[PDB]
């Protein structure tokens, strides 16, 4: 069973506002004139360019799942080229974790749910035919919906989530199935700590040197003893960011370890975590 | 840009417990072994039977939107035939409105959000090429997700895709004014928490009354004066269920009416209404 991705005429996008700018182009918010929903527009502002947008659209359309940014349509016009997705109103994980004045507390149930949902999403990509690999997993690429549920995106930067064997890339390093789990381990650490990994280091180049020798600090300072399931978590972090790519777990194995942890949290506590953020 | 609907092997559908039966098919709650998610399966409990299921999967896959039940894949084997969708943990709108012991209080902010989302999902269906017309809209087909957001479904106890309370009179014996009629009945039901035609014993007695231009009661008893935007909501109801199909509004008009009503609610009030249910 096949399904075509809708084509959205640029003029059907009303109330267009700039959100961000960088690599792969600019991101804008808008409303669909006929659908009456708020949308996000990732666009370029010539033939090779056209093919890139069409390829991203196809991946996003095929990667359709509960914890993946939902694509709504494509703008493929002489005057405009862009990807139209659902609008994520609560920014990224990065902004939740590090805007500490705006967000004083981020309750453990919400933190563990975010971790469980990142793993559910990456796991799904890894189970496609053929497997889909992110290879640029970072806190900026973890979008949060209205109820602070995860949608994995790719904004198209930091080296802190990169496995050391990816530093000098090749045909084997780009085909690595143990890259995402390294990034996940650092994300897992950054979520439980609310600390910028390798904060004390001066140069990203020095971080690369440090990393290649053999990680961000696992102590009482960074990770206090009151962290729910601390031991099992630390064991998962250490295991995921292990210098030997073969000494790294699958996302399925992490999920199986995470499933009992999430059950120790009462359903109400997730709703209370979110009300606390508003 | 085409997307193939994933094929799920029956053996990946762990803990397959039944939920509800019908003359056409059955609905069961499984758990995907690889994806680690709770799912719903609508299966046949062969030539024609196969074409019927695949046509429903083709419709659901093409109808993908924020307020339509998301299809995760098809389970097409000589042993088993079923559609895998996401699992809606909070039941249906019928249950929320009429299980008054379970839910003594369903706050206005949530009621309006539900009505807005029914209209968004129906409006999207009508905007497809060719337009998809539900024609069997009822509270039972309005499913409630983890966060009490709407997912429009089509339960098929009688037939796969291709009560008379929500049916317009002209339909007793193609119409693009049916779903709006059904929508007007649902709106009345949501705001009153009453069963349409409470004293009427026989469905033929409803069919007779309706054909004579009579509708569910609109007074202080059914619709209290304390209802936010009462006058405005009654006008929408009365337009929606008009005897003359042509006097009924489009979903665009209906959404343009709803939009300023929903803006009057602070975002936190929706969260608070949902927590009050937990
Ligand atoms: C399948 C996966 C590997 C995860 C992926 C995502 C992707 N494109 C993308 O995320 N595009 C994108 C990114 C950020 C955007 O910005 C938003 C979105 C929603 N709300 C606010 C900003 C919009 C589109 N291509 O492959
Ligand atoms: C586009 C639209 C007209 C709205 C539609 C729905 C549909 N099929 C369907 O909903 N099938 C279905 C219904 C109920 C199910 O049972 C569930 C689903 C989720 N959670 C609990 C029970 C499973 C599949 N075909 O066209």
């Amino acid at each position: 069973i096949c399904s075509a991705l809708p084509t959205i005429p640029y003029h059907k996008l009303a109330d267009l506002r700039y959100l961000s700018r960088g690599a792969s182009g600019t991101v804008s918010s808008a409303r669909h004139a006929d659908w009456r929903v708020q949308v996000a527009v990732k666009h370029l502002h010539l033939d090779s360019e056209r093919k890139d947008v069409l390829r991203e659209a196809e991946i996003l359309h095929k990667a359709r799942f509960s914890y993946i940014l939902p694509i709504l349509g494509i703008c493929n016009e002489p005057e405009f080229l862009g990807i139209v997705t659902e609008y994520m109103p609560n920014g990224s994980l990065n902004e939740l974790l590090h805007r500490k004045t705006e967000y004083p507390d981020v309750a453990w149930p919400l933190r563990f749910r975010i971790l469980h949902e990142i793993a559910l999403g990456v796991n799904y990509l890894h189970n496609m035919t053929p497997p889909l690999l992110h290879h640029d997993l970072k806190t900026q690429n973890i979008l949060l919906d209205n109820e602070f549920h995860v949608k994995i995106a790719d904004f198209g930067g930091t080296i802190i989530y990169m496995p050391p064997e990816n530093y000098e890339p090749g045909q084997k390093s780009r085909a690595s199935i143990k890259h995402d789990i390294y990034s996940y381990a650092v994300i897992t650490w950054e979520v439980l700590s609310r600390k910028q990994p390798f904060e004390d280091v001066t140069n990203p180049l020095q971080i690369m040197y440090s990393v290649s020798q053999g990680r961000p600090v696992i102590n009482e300072e960074s990770l206090p003893y009151d962290i729910p399931h601390r031991a099992r978590m630390i064991s998962l972090i250490e295991s995921g960011w292990a210098q030997n790519p073969d000494e790294r777990p699958s996302f399925l194995k992490c999920l199986i370890e995470l499933e009992p942890v999430l059950r120790t949290f009462e359903e109400i506590t997730f709703l209370e975590a979110v009300i606390q953020l508003k």
